[PDB]
């Protein structure tokens, strides 16, 4: 670089964008908005002569029917026009096969890249730890990170001859490769770890907090974050504003000099961190959270116009996506019981079969959510996605807490205290029990009773999770996991690989009474 030159370098991210290619219902988001904001931003500052770097926090995958029934090409195919430069590897990544991962590596024009994940027979990376990039004449180096806990959530299973190894050591190891190999003037880190107030984790793998404050002070300009899923802006020093409004300003992080910046989910706002580097030192001048058209409907901020040539690039796969709605994906030999009148006063086969799809998602011992959740029947007959989502129209999350046999006793007994005829009347499976005064008695998991000393997997919604229906708060609680997975997609694919289904498999047989 040369010696007192003044570079401006204005960073732009996002991250898990979870199959948001689209607009939602209420002209929010979508890549088509997003590009006009790119290019715009691109135009001012080319016009102050500065450089422009739009990286992915990664987790692109997965969360909305037309992306994921497509394997997020309109996606990929998006982020390609609005000009991505670089993408961490998010845990969603591997939701697919890795033909798909690696598919989607030929269709994005962008690297996708994570240091840490290596094939376990050769000890070999399987992506590249990093892209470098030349803006004026600096040499800015992009490194990837992808949490370690990728392959431990929920249900693993493709996850053959890999392993995730720790994020924040690899860091440690990579930095120091590029400054004996590359010396790049610049090191950003793109990273799928989440951030944490303070670097409390908690029982989820270590994060970006904990591995800047690992670090030496300084050695990296920003991390560039993603995965908890969080407009990364700070209330107070070490604590994240709760409920943070677009259109308002936002302080990133700083953590051991350190930058840690993160822009929620689903394509909501694209972050921009405005720097200046002169000499060898990288200085935030300013940073912000720019809303991509978010509305409370009234919009934040400017509207933002959706840029033509996205729209006729997506649309062919929106459409294309709409259309495989119709498309039977199973068949039932009787009629799922899906009606208010039923699942707010007694336990159903639909809530059975519910609550199997989100077990076997989440690797599960049992699960429990409310009947007003379930919100139609299907007929006996073929099954497609569409009949899912009526049944399914909200988007609640699955979750799962890993707790004592102690705090499932006094979870159930909880969660048994609601009444039939209200929503938030319980639908269980796999446990069984008769609550008499209050207490429940001969309390099973699975046919067993529960042991006090054991650790029991249960699903839920993060409805539910987080205090819906007056349920006990499991969000806040160590061995909480948010997976990500959209209740509807749960249950199509779980119909989808089960079909034929034999609904006889669901029929509750007494197991929880009440009296
Ligand atoms: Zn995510
Ligand atoms: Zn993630």
């Amino acid at each position: 670089y040369e010696q007192d030159k003044t570079y401006k370098i204005t960073v732009l991210h996002t991250n898990d964008h979870h199959g948001h290619f689209w607009r939602n219902e209420y002209g929010e988001y979508g890549l088509a908005a997003q590009k006009t904001l790119v290019d715009g931003i691109r135009k001012e500052v080319a016009a102050e002569g500065g450089s422009v770097l739009l990286l992915s926090g990664g987790d692109i995958n997965t969360g909305v029917p037309e992306s994921d029934l497509q394997d997020a090409e309109p996606d990929f195919r998006g982020m390609n026009l609005v000009g991505y430069d670089a993408m961490a590897i998010g845990n969603h990544e591997f939701d697919n096969p890795l033909t798909v991962l690696r598919q989607q590596e030929k269709w994005a024009k962008f690297p996708l890249l994570s240091a840490n994940i290596y094939q376990k027979s050769t000890g070999e990376r399987l992506f590249k730890p990093w892209a470098l990039f030349k803006r004026q004449d600096l040499k800015i180096a992009v490194i990837g990170l992808t949490t370690d806990d990728t392959a431990k959530i929920g249900n693993p299973e493709y996850f053959t001859d890999i392993e995730f190894r720790k994020p924040a050591d690899e860091a440690k190891l990579v930095i120091q490769e590029l400054q004996q190999t590359e010396k790049p003037d610049i090191i950003i880190a793109a990273t799928h770890m989440g951030h944490y107030d303070n670097g409390e984790h908690g029982s989820n793998a270590p994060g970006d907090v904990e591995m800047a404050r690992a670090l030496p002070a300084g050695s990296l300009a920003m991390i560039v974050g993603g995965h908890s899923q969080d407009p990364v802006c700070m209330a107070a020093e070490n604590k994240k504003q709760v409920d943070y409004v677009p259109g308002t300003p936002c302080k990133p992080d700083q953590q051991n000099g350190i930058w840690i910046v993160q822009a929620h989910e689903w394509g909501k706002y694209v972050g921009r961190a405005d720097f200046e580097f002169r000499n060898g030192e990288m200085k935030m001048v300013n940073y912000q959270l720019i809303p991509v058209n978010l509305k409370k409907r009234v919009l934040y901020t400017p509207e933002i116009a959706e840029n033509q040539q996205m729209i006729s690039l997506l649309s062919p796969f929106q459409n294309k996506g709409k259309a495989q709605l119709e498309v039977k994906i199973g068949e039932t030999n009787g009629r799922l019981e899906g009606d208010r009148d039923k699942v707010r006063f007694v336990q159903t086969n639909m809530g059975r079969l519910i609550l199997a799809a989100q077990m076997d998602r989440t690797g599960a011992d049992f699960a429990v959510m409310s009947g007003g959740g379930i919100r139609d029947s299907i007929e006996a007959g073929d099954i497609s996605y569409k009949n899912v989502l009526k049944v399914q129209p909200f988007g609640n999350v699955v979750v799962y807490a890993d707790m004592t046999g102690k705090e499932v006793i006094d979870y159930l007994t909880a969660v048994a205290q609601m009444k039939p005829d209200s929503g938030a009347y319980p639908q269980f499976a796999n446990v069984s029990f008769v609550a008499k005064d209050g207490k429940l008695n001969d309390l099973k998991i699975k046919g067993e009773p529960v042991d006090p000393a054991k650790t029991y997997r249960m699903a839920t919604l993060n409805f539910n999770a987080t205090g819906g229906d007056g349920y006990p708060r499991l969000d806040n609680k160590p061995g909480y996991v948010n997976t990500g997975f959209i209740d509807a997609e749960v249950l199509k694919a779980y119909i989808q690989k089960s079909s034929p289904l034999d609904v006889s498999v669901y029929e509750p047989k007494g197991e929880v009474s009440w009296q």
